[PDB]
């Protein structure tokens, strides 16, 4: 027996249930997923990497085939239209013979232009879900991914079946092995680049398999919080790293982030330390009926309280918030729902400091504290210069930034750190 | 001294005087040449890798910078906004200081929609080469990629410049570094995935940083053509290793493949030597003026005096080829001009067995000899199947097949095998 396959048939089920809903409430026939196409390249004959409709791959695990198409009403058994092209040029899968295939009545298509007689003979009634209005106007489509239907599904989004549940354990389980050897690299001097490679390597994941770009940050590049480049050569001195790296499973994504300091003593190091406690008390506030915002306050002020207690600030924690000055080493959010989407969607009609956790739905902790050129400057230009110790900057400076984030599943009974369960530090 | 700099000064003349050509056969102002932009992910925040509009780049050596445009009219200083946008999100790289900065007149972009104010007044009489018609018309411009200008300069696109010679020697230095390390790994029994980490890292680049989609096949793999995935799992026993892969350089493109047999005693490793001697005597057969048409017929008879000698086919090569059954054997091109863009663009008035070799221009050279399923079986169903060795096509089989592909640069007085120039058996 296949655990994933058991749980599978419910999230069919669950899918299936939602989908007569929707299609009753909207008076429509049914509705009709694509998973999408590959982009060409301007003026070449080269293709981006392609990347499935995110309401396509909710329903089964088929995120690198283009030219897909589901049909559904919610009670009859949903169509796939599956591409399977024949030639000698590709190398051609078997026939779908997974767990996953009986729940779909499977036509398969050799050619993309050959799917309109596929399709239902009345499409007028059937929403469709996907990026090529084109192509679906061309089928003779008129529903254009109405709003109404997109925010029913992405609401729904947020509550995970079991089976998403369990495809988000395999993937933070991916991804913290690849965090263990990307720090192990790290130890060892090995340049950003070289870090990169090894996390890839430990998750046998390509870089286009990852769900969104990896972070792979050393000293003052871990204060660049969008930073996206790979430095080739190692610096000369190594003091901090943070990557922020995930992995995927069946569609599903792992958003990891860990600071470390490379010799485990001195104040970053202890910046550091204090972070992770800030940031498992922070993980500790989950549960159900908690409103984001309490938490979102209480990360900025624990922030506060380390500013304050590092002499970093020259004021106490109320105060420190108080003057609103904490934003200036914490930029961002605290967190974000994920799941088939790192920053995944829901909500009722289309992270709001408004809603409350709830049972089933997975989140990610990410507190972190950065030393900003431009930000710090910005504060050197308000009332507030006088009230900072930049001499304990300057002494940090070189360490960029910290940033520790978990995915936790928030169950009705219960907290599931997947990543700190894992034994990732 | 920089060499590429001094050939550099060279290059801008050279598009300096195409562009003063064009525009005044089609009474033109100018000439705006519009890097791209980033493509966001339907329903999502990600975007996919950016890849640069190789018109764009043909100018100079920006490649990872959406927003940017390029004005000129061929007799004035070419124009060039550049975006460089600020905030502590990214991190902001220096103005453009390096040599070819001096070549044009920068203005600096801090915002994607503040470009109008920056380009020319009347915008009518401007052609705008790019993707984004929609934002070029928005912006006042009417002549979307104009077919003749378009042709143009993909005509000349042809004959490379001294700075671009010299920068695809370089693409094809770094290309070869991987080609050995992905050779070692191949005989150190890893797997296709291990071996693609190992070229990779060779050649530090990231999977998205090179021209192409890299082949890593073993054993019956290599008769897949495109052949895009790679095994995470070593095969049980080592046959054969292709290998397709190549590297960028300021935008320009090597393009080799090199096939071999583990043990380097058997039939299949004969054949491979044969094939070699082969690609080898065709590379030597380039030259000023020679038809293309000429040397793919060749090809076609080389493999089929390989086919007649190895008895795979029982016939003389003469008749494999007048019984025209080498083509299940080699059904690809033999070569195409390469460049910014893999297979390089050019031609009269937009590779045919009738166009002329000439100096100045790029090949590849890659003659292949493949085991391919559906091809085969196809033969069968021929009275050709009477003609070949079931027997002998069964024990190599297993080796899938094989392919030698080199860049070559025809110079008016020689020919420039970069790749194995650089040492690559
Ligand atoms: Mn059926
Ligand atoms: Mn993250
Ligand atoms: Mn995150
Ligand atoms: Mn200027
Ligand atoms: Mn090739
Ligand atoms: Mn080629």
């Amino acid at each position: 027996m296949n655990k994933l396959a058991v749980l599978y048939a419910e999230h069919i089920a669950t899918l299936q249930k939602r989908t007569r809903e929707i299609i009753e409430r909207e008076n429509l026939d049914g509705v009709v997923f694509h998973s999408g196409q590959a982009k060409r390249q301007f003026l070449d004959d080269m293709y981006y990497p392609f990347k499935v409709n995110p309401q396509f791959k909710a329903w089964l695990p088929v995120i690198d085939n283009p030219h897909c198409w589901i049909v559904a009403n919610g009670t009859d058994k949903p169509k796939l239209i599956f591409y399977r092209p024949v030639d000698f040029w590709h190398k051609v899968p078997d026939e779908p013979n997974e767990y996953w295939a009986d729940y779909f009545d499977i036509e398969l298509l050799v050619k993309p232009d050959q799917v309109e007689k596929l399709l239902p003979y009345d499409k007028a009634r059937f929403a469709y879900i996907g990026e090529y209005l084109e192509v679906a106007q061309a089928l003779g489509f008129e529903l254009m991914n109405p709003e109404p239907v997109m925010n029913f599904y992405h609401y729904h989004r947020a509550y995970k079946t079991q089976y998403e549940l369990a495809c988000m354990r395999e993937a933070n389980k991916i991804a913290v092995q690849g965090h263990k050897a990307a720090r192990d690299a790290f130890f060892q001097g090995k340049s950003e680049f070289e870090i990169q490679q090894a996390y890839l390597l430990a998750t046998q994941h390509s870089e286009n398999d990852n769900p969104y770009g990896n972070i792979v940050a050393l000293n003052e590049n871990c204060a660049i919080l969008h930073y996206t480049h790979f430095d080739r050569v190692a610096p000369a001195t190594h003091r901090s790293f943070l990557i922020d790296a995930g992995a995927n499973f069946n569609g599903y994504a792992a958003d990891i982030t860990r600071t470390y300091d490379f010799t485990g003593e001195g104040e970053f190091a202890e910046l550091v330390a204090t972070m992770k406690q800030h940031q498992i008390a922070l993980m500790n506030q989950l549960a159900p009926g908690k409103l984001y915002g309490e938490l979102h306050l209480d990360c900025h002020q624990r922030v506060a309280q380390t500013l304050s207690d590092f002499n970093i600030v020259d004021l106490s924690a109320d105060e420190i918030v108080a003057k609103g000055i904490t934003s200036t080493f914490f930029p961002h959010g605290l967190g974000h729902h994920i799941g088939l989407q790192v920053h995944d969607v829901g909500g009722f009609m289309a992270l709001r400091c408004t809603r409350k956790i709830e049972a089933n739905q997975v989140f990610t902790i990410e507190p972190g504290l950065y030393f900003i050129d431009s930000l710090l400057g910005d504060l050197a230009a308000t009332d507030n210069n006088q009230h900072i110790n930049w001499d304990k900057v300057a002494e940090l400076k070189p360490f960029g930034g910290i940033r520790i984030e978990d995915n936790i599943i928030v169950h009705e009974d219960s907290l599931e750190n997947m990543t700190r369960e894992l034994r990732l530090r």
